[PDB]
């Protein structure tokens, strides 16, 4: 066999394979992140269920 032939590099844009690769490696840190930040947000907007509930509830004494 031999690594000079089987598919070289004429077009098969190797280079960018490895390169488009690390793109979606990062892409995807940042997404995660910024996903979570988004689920932060919703839980404050729809924390507003039953807030005066639980005031009213958890000041009974």
């Amino acid at each position: 066999s031999d690594v000079l032939d089987i598919t070289a590099d004429p077009t098969t844009a190797p280079q960018t394979e490895r390169m488009m690769r690390i793109n979606w490696k990062k892409w995807w840190q940042v997404f995660y992140t910024v996903v979570d930040y988004v689920n932060q947000i919703i839980q404050l907007m729809s924390k507003r269920s039953r807030s005066l509930n639980s005031a009213a509830f958890y000041y009974r004494v």
